């Protein structure tokens, strides 16, 4: 599309992420190649857009590689590592090695054309650590959990404007190192600060169901569905976003972070790529209130609609009702009311050509007509100059003026009257 | 062109602009139609993202249609034009008028499909 | 009396006023005489007293005199003034012009001999208004009432020093504009901000009794008292007033705008001018 | 001792007393001769350690000897005295006589060698005061009591680093200048800005006991025995240190203001010279917490100890209890359960040597077999390579491996295994 239609997709998001904290849990195997240098690219725009970035890095391939690689076979208990002394010490070197290659990745970046400022970073002592212990007999050695997490010295970082790295790792009271799972720690550090986000970067699209095809959104309860049957990875993540998500993380995205610009497809437009991950369903119909007058009126304006000197949206906005999907209002419909108790009228049936033929009118449809039924009424009518095959393929039935309600048909003096009786 | 791309070329800009002074100089004719209503969003968006704005908006070709529906010829000296007392007084009234048009279309207008804040306008007596 | 007696009566109330919100509600008609530089040059003063000040203009007057000399008579529901769009349009226009007035007549008034800093003022898009609608019938078209009020905007400009202008005007959600009643969104917003005064300046001396004698202080139950037999005019201040004590407001105060040194008798002496109100 | 070991000593207190609110009720005779030089400049030392200093002078015994020397002998009245007008008179000649000879001191003294910035003083009109009328048929006169206090004033004066002078005086409402008792206005004081400390500077040593010795730490409850029989001086102290403490007050303390550098002695080491006074009795033992881990650790380190890799420190802490004298964590028990319900065992007893031979492990043990009785157990075990003639002495006998619980017995393949019986 043109550039305006792209960056009026863009903007709002800007808005919004600014100021917003953003948890990421990246691959380890993500911080070398080609890979690399992209992220850091991206990550660094990122930060110069004000979004505030905590940055936890994964190293359970690399340790696993390494242990194989000289006789000793690694073992899991469960589920999580066992982490000997020798693999903790070469976990600190690993995170060492990772450290550097991010900063001078960082350092010799850019961002466009034009010289920009250069990207602070930041680690430091945050996290307190503990050993899980025993598990099922076995000896889990270092591996090891969040004990405490140093949240006003990463908020002070944060509103400094510094991108800070977190290295899976912690240090215990005891005065030993343990070896933290990113995918948990993430979730984890997400919920002590509240995040907006915690985003998985994968070698993955994100989610894909059982069939293949990419999830692309889930709510919770879906998600844990998913994970009956699947890869112990895509188990791993699951119980953890589902953690962040009942932790108070408004969302958990997962992506690919080896796919160019993921990261800013997935942030920037309504879609995204990957998987996002919710709380509850996306999609909800509420109430409308004053402050969505503006959104019905923008979805309203394209059409069919009377709405010039002053409203009946003014003073019955409270008898609209709107549909969002992630935070979008996409629909809206009313419900009007007559001197008449068994009669009302849908109204202002509306969904923005933009997520239109996706089931979301015949939602809207299915919310009034229950919202209707909840106060009597037992005949919905719908009058329409251009929508009656819609209507007339959902139940309703065309209608002579003679069964409108008084005021109605005094007002219809003029296109088409339909109705659908409702089942109290 | 692709998203990415488009994102990747207006970043940079969006970080060097908040922050920014921009100051408007708004041809009347602009403050009616739907011109208006097209503008005052934008100008909401450039307000959402940081950039600070200075709207000043012209009136001479409002004062100059004013003055042919009603026999009077408007003078301009060295681009300046004279203005004579009914002509103050039509140009205080004309920006009463656009002040509130613009007020309106701001309050009634839309960054995206999300709800956002409402953006705030201020006048005073900044000129001497 | 002395300067001395004069100086200890109104130096406590200078100590009280400084900081306290006063919201003015000022007639139309006081906004074009030798009244409007009167008013502007003790506007000022309070101002530089340290006083936060809102200021609200009336129209009604002239949007009713402009109605009629055009052959249009003005129509009254039930109290509220119907405002049709050409009214509107013109109610824009009126408060473009006062704006203006105000202005320069506050830039070239002086306080006293000797050379002052000049005294800040500022607008901005506080008010969202709607539709009133329809009553007993009656379309009201464009008359309007206050909706939603940005009251951390107005703080943060008072808090800066600055006089806030307001028109009896607002917008809308849905993208119009509006005409609002003064006396109605003055005490609006002054219940809005909790303000400590509520000031209507008009070109009485503020409210009489049946007898022609000026009340001087009331309480809300004798002011309603008052109302049930007056004029529509004294009986929205009335109406406004109580709704303001009753939202918070500590005192609402009715005077004569025309009247030179008013305001300033008013609120630095004991007894005033004019007519005070308190909840109690 | 060596530099090292009394700074390792004095630290932590400079740690704790900045930003810390001291109330120095210090006696007038104090404020004279070589005394008074010495006072200055130890007073100057606290202030630019950081500690937020009020200082209130006494004036009576100055008061008494004045109006003796002048025929009119003073009278008491169940205590408090009666202030006459011209006593009243000469104390307000006596407030600016100290201040003044305070100031002098204070410019003119030294901290050490090097040049340091000047120390700042301030009064102002803090204490309104009321009097205290007529008691058992005799007018006080110009006696008076505080009656508010301009806290927010003092905060404010504090806060900007400067030392608070305040004399016995207090002005009314109606007019009129009172007389204040320093022992007890500075109790008021101290409860009205929540000090952490309350120290009165005197002739003496802080309290003795009936037999002479000095008394050392306090409770409140203490405090009051001693107060029954004693001088009326030593009692107005306890009665105003009690109500301080019941007000909020941390610690009330008592020393000699004539002895050369007192107050550093009592502030920066953990025994003090004088007298401390605490609401309930120092010593408490209470359940541990992750954050007592490194004193527990620093307690064990001496020694007789597993624990290198990971810990059971770490996961099984809350099963430690920890005895602490004045804030000071000086030891430590352990509670080890089984499979078996009536057996326990003791593990981890340790008291520091700076505090050993005192008492404190006994009060560990006997807290334990509480714990133990408190959910059945009635067989206590101590296995220990060279503390058992301790516990040998304090009720345990030598047992047989053959009586260990199972898990006990399997771990001990190796010292000596002793029990104890309790009683359910
Ligand atoms: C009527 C409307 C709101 C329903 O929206 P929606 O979100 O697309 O609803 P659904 O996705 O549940 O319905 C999609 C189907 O309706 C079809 N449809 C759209 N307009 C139609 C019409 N005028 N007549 C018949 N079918 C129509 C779409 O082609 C799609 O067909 P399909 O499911 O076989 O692919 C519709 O989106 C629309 O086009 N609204 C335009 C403005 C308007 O409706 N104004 C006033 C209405 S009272
Ligand atoms: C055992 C211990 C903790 C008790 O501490 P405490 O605070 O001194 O306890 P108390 O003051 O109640 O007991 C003091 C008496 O115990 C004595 N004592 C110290 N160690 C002793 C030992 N190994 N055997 C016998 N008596 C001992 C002291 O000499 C003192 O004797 P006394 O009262 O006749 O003067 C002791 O302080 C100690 O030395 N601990 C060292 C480390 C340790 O105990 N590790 C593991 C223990 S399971
Ligand atoms: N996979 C998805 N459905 N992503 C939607 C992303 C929406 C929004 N831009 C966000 O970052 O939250
Ligand atoms: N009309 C009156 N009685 N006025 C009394 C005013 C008292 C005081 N100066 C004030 O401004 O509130
Ligand atoms: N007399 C005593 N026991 N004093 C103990 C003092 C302990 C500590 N240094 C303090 O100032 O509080």
């Amino acid at each position: 599309d043109s550039f305006v239609a792209h960056f009026r997709e863009a903007a709002p998001y800007i808005r919004q992420m600014r100021g917003t904290t953003l948890v990421a849990g990246i691959d380890g195997r993500l911080l070398e190649g080609g890979t690399l240098n992209k992220l850091a690219a991206d990550i660094g725009l990122l930060s110069q857009l004000g979004i505030r970035l905590v940055l936890i890095h994964g190293a359970y391939h690399f340790l696993d590689r390494l242990a194989a690689a000289q006789g000793r076979t690694p073992h899991y208990c469960r589920g999580l590592r066992v982490t000997d002394e020798t693999s903790l010490g070469q976990a600190q070197q690993f995170a060492g090695t990772v450290r550097s290659r991010f900063e001078a990745a960082l350092c010799g970046s850019v961002s466009g054309f034009a010289r920009a400022p250069s990207v602070p970073l930041v680690s430091g002592n945050f996290l307190t650590a503990r050993p899980i212990g025993v598990i099922d007999g076995t000896d889990m050695e270092y591996a090891g959990v969040i004990r405490k997490t140093d949240t006003a010295a990463l908020r002070f970082q944060l509103d400094a404007g510094n991108i800070v790295w977190m290295p899976p790792l912690g240090h215990s009271y005891g005065g030993k190192t343990f070896n933290l799972d990113m995918v948990q720690a993430a979730a984890s550090v997400a919920v002590s600060l509240q995040a907006e986000k915690l985003v998985y970067l994968t070698l993955s699209d994100g989610i894909s169901r059982p069939d293949g095809t990419l999830a692309e959104t889930l709510s919770a309860q879906e998600a844990q569905s998913l994970a009956e049957h699947a890869a112990s990875e895509t188990r791993r993540l699951i119980s953890s976003a589902v953690a962040a998500l009942e932790g108070g993380v408004h969302r958990v995205q997962i992506l690919n972070g080896a796919a160019d610009g993921s990261l800013l497809q997935e942030l920037f437009t309504r879609n995204g790529i990957g998987t996002s991950i919710a709380k509850e369903a996306f999609v909800s119909i509420r109430q409308a209130h004053s402050g969505d007058i503006p959104h019905i009126a923008a979805l309203i304006r394209p059409l069919i609609l009377l709405h010039r000197s002053r409203e009946y949206l003014e003073n019955h906005i409270s008898e609209f009702s709107i549909l969002e999907h992630d935070g979008n209002l996409y629909g809206c419909a009313a419900l009007k009311t007559f001197a008449e108790a068994d009669c009302g009228e849908i109204a202002c049936l509306a969904v923005s050509p933009q997520a239109q033929d996706g089931g979301y009118g015949e939602r809207l449809l299915a919310h009034i007509i229950d919202k209707a039924r909840g106060i009597g009424i037992s005949r919905l009518f719908a009058l329409s100059t251009n929508t009656g095959e819609w209507f007339a393929e959902r139940g309703f039935q065309t209608a002579s003026e003679d069964e409108l309600p008084e005021t109605r048909r005094k007002d219809y003096r003029n296109s088409h009257i339909l109705v659908r009786r409702l089942h109290r």
